């Protein structure tokens, strides 16, 4: 750890500090992430989870009460750059080139039975090349899956799927789409959006832990009142990526090969940095 020079704080990851910080011997930039304290030995199979949409796991330092992940460096996160792009809007191409790459990244970690779990604007990572990547994976409840709301126990890689639906239309639209602050407000949040889910649209649904009979019943908005001024390709797609039983909600593989991305490219972003 003495071979890390600290050049900044970038902020909060899910189980600790994360600097930007540069090798001392090889001149190496890296995102170094100091976990404070088999969870070892689930590490050590993250490294070999390679992929060009994951960011890269380095090294991993275990020395003392302490556990350092050093990770690949990106100059910049999807919320920064929505941020930035605000008064425009981030170019139709653009959302699509990154939610097709953000796809591929998912599909190769639920084919190797890895969520994410926690897929925010925040953790998805950009460089000048035009590539995203997923990071902070292996508060803000907005992407939040309504089964995980609902208390499912053991949940599945459609939540991930939930999660970047969210994203993509908020890309789109430039608002968060289930902005609330609190669980209930969450789940209720979506419901008013959505329509409140019964045993028709979810077989199952009255049965989860947190469910309850006397949730308000409310009617699903027209669709198309959603995501404006999405095209009818991206909005078949976002529905199927917020079906509300997860066992009905595309799949990342799935999802490649919705007519949405048959004129995909992959589009440079204008970073200021
Ligand atoms: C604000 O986040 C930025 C901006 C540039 N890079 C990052 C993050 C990481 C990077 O470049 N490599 C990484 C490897 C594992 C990582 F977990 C990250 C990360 C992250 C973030 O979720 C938190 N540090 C923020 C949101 O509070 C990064």
């Amino acid at each position: 750890m003495e071979n890390f020079q600290k050049v900044e704080k970038i902020g909060e990851g899910t189980y600790g500090v994360v600097y930007k910080a540069r090798n001392k011997l090889t001149g190496e930039v890296v995102a170094l992430k100091k976990i404070r304290l088999t969870a070892i030995r689930e590490i050590s199979l993250l490294k070999e989870l390679n992929h060009p949409n994951i960011v890269k796991l380095l090294d991993v330092i275990h020395t003392e009460n302490k556990l350092y992940l050093v990770f690949e460096f990106l100059h910049q996160d999807l919320k920064k750059f929505m941020d930035a792009s605000a008064l425009t809007g981030i170019p139709l191409p653009l959302i699509k080139s990154y939610l097709f790459q953000l796809l591929q990244g998912l599909a190769f970690c639920h084919s190797h039975r890895v969520l994410h779990r926690d897929l925010k604007p925040q953790n998805l990572l950009i460089n000048t090349e035009g590539a995203i990547k997923l990071a902070d994976f292996g508060v803000t409840l907005w992407y939040r899956a309504p089964e995980i709301l609902l208390g499912c126990k053991y949940y599945s890689t459609a939540v991930d799927i939930w999660s970047l639906g969210c994203i993509f239309a908020e890309m789109v639209t430039r608002r968060a789409l289930f902005p609330g602050d609190s669980e209930i407000d969450q789940l209720f949040r979506i419901f008013r959006t959505l329509g409140t889910p019964d045993e028709v649209v979810w077989p199952g649904v009255t049965s989860m832990p947190d469910y309850k009979p006397s949730f308000p019943k409310w009617a699903r908005q027209d669709f198309s009142k959603v995501v404006p001024p999405l095209d009818e390709d991206g909005r078949s797609l976002l529905s199927q990526m917020l079906h509300y039983d997860p066992n009905k909600r595309i799949s990342a593989k799935a999802a490649l090969a919705h007519p949405f991305f048959q004129d995909v490219t992959k589009p440079v972003p204008h970073l200021r940095l």
